[PDB]
DNA sequence: GAAGGGGGGCTATAAAAGGGGGTGGGGGCTCTCTTCCGCATCGC
């Protein structure tokens, strides 16, 4: 195809593995923003990663908006040592890739109208709720968003094989549909 | 001050986390016959 998607977003948990002060963190964290009315965790930012990252008081993390699996770990770990340095004994256990964000484009127009009717097992198009096509593949458990403009969206991913896979199966159906 | 324009939020997509709140499902017309009541009567 000659076309690899590249990642956007990654979504990764990391448990702590210790019981933590949402309160505390919050006072002496640098960029921590607790509200337990609005959310009840503590949303925390680090620029140099630039990945947002959820504490729970349950010692449990969610790390979101890393463009690498690297980056993901990396920021997971910043985290917990920011965590760790404010007292606590917090651990890096567990840690796993809960979802990868991919984007690409396929460089031409894409007859969605077309393709929901032959992948209408897989395909869902309602313009009135959404302007892109919602293809749900099987074999990988990808959920493809496809758009007039040729911009497709990869979302679901535990793994980068499953979104450079997924994609490879979804181009040549494209392809048959080139507007 | 009406109208077009610009910017931004909303919509859906996956996923994790944890808890509050929303939702749904149990539980403390005429004639005839029968029955009841008041009365006067005797009885003891």
């Amino acid at each position: 195809s000659g076309i690899v998607p590249q990642l956007q977003n990654i979504v990764s948990t990391v448990n702590l593995g210790c019981k933590l002060d949402l309160k505390t963190i919050a006072l002496r964290a640098r960029n921590a923003e607790y509200n337990p009315k609005r959310f009840a965790a503590v949303i925390m930012r680090i620029r140099e990663p630039r990945t947002t990252a959820l504490i729970f008081s349950s010692g449990k993390m969610v790390c979101t908006g890393a463009k690498s699996e690297e980056q993901s770990r990396l920021a997971a770990r910043k985290y917990a040592r920011v965590v760790q340095k404010l007292g606590f004994p917090a651990k890096f256990l567990d840690f796993k890739i809960q979802n990868m964000v991919g984007s690409c484009d396929v460089k031409f127009p894409i007859r969605l109208e077309g393709l929901v009717l032959t992948h209408q097992q897989f395909s869902s198009y309602e313009p009135e709720l959404f302007p892109g096509l919602i293809y749900r593949m099987i074999k990988p458990r990808i959920v493809l968003l496809i758009f007039v403009s040729g911009k497709v969206v990869l979302t679901g991913a535990k793994v980068r094989a499953e979104i450079y896979e997924a994609f490879e199966n979804i181009y040549p159906i494209l392809k048959g549909f080139r507007k």
